[PDB]
């Protein structure tokens, strides 16, 4: 009858978890493709959705500023933080300085740890399907491991000194560390905040000093500040990167694997 039901806070976890669950459990996301996840405002239908689940997955590292208050309205549903065991990179400036940068999934090696935490959660709370979860997790982990070589090859045309990654949110720190990029951003983490117009001038100084050819925005936030930066520098606007959300199932970024590939592909294109 009713399959084991998993509810996640946002879409990236949904797709990783669904790959481990296979045909044996149904995984749904509270947030919709394209929606901003950091300061999402849960509605009454989200409570019913989360309350209907057998297990709730969230990122932690205070990604979902809304989750803990929301979860107080949910009774008798176990939850698991899928970043357990990941060493955080701290936010480097702004009013959230020193807090964990929550975007750990942009490192494919960190995704192996996401996968293991989700597998553990599913095996524990749905032990009747532990064998399917264990098989699916190991197969999906191998798919993630197979990304490292093509990803580095795709970025290999860009010499080390020119590997500057200029984005809107500083959401790519884990990806940048993995593939040897230095990061510049217009704001360190999505939030309601001051300091963005002045950071735009500092970034402009950095674009000129280092001859950076391309700046990017992201799929859940406005492209306007990055487009402005491109106008008042030489650098071209390299388009939209994906980090905080997948696209819809027929859009360009329907899976976690496609999010990593398309973000790296768009970066490489921009150079
Ligand atoms: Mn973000």
């Amino acid at each position: 009858a009713k399959k084991f039901k998993v509810v996640t806070t946002f879409t990236i976890i949904q797709d990783i978890a669904q790959n481990i669950a296979g045909d044996v459990a149904v995984v749904e996301s509270i947030t919709k493709p394209g929606a901003e996840i950091h300061d999402y405002q849960p509605t009454p239908r989200d409570i019913v959705k989360a309350q209907s689940a057998d297990l709730i997955l969230w990122n932690g590292m205070n990604l979902e500023r809304w989750f803990e208050k929301f979860f107080e309205s949910i009774k008798d549903v176990p939850s698991a933080v899928v970043t357990a065991g990941i060493t955080p990179l701290p936010i480097r400036e702004g009013p959230y300085s020193g807090i964990a940068n929550p975007h750990a999934w942009m490192s494919p090696s960190n995704a192996l740890i996401y996968i293991e935490n989700i597998r553990k959660a599913l095996v524990e709370h749905d032990p009747a399907h532990a064998e399917t979860y264990n098989r699916n997790a190991q197969a999906y982990a191998e798919k993630i491991k197979a990304l490292d070589a093509p990803l580095r090859e795709r970025l290999s045309r860009i010499p080390a000194e020119q590997r500057w990654l200029v984005t809107s949110e500083g959401a790519f720190s884990y990806l940048a560390k993995d593939y040897g990029f230095k990061e510049v951003y217009l704001w360190p983490i999505n939030a309601e905040q001051q300091g963005i117009p002045q950071q735009v001038r500092h970034v402009i100084d950095i674009i000129r000093e280092n001859k950076i050819p391309v700046v990017f925005s992201e799929s859940t936030i406005s492209d306007k500040p990055a487009k402005q930066v491109s106008k008042e520098t030489g650098a071209q606007y390299g388009g939209v990167l994906y980090v905080d959300s997948l696209s819809g199932e027929k859009g360009p970024v329907p899976t976690y694997i496609s999010l990593i590939n398309m973000t790296v592909d768009t970066i490489a294109k921009g150079f």
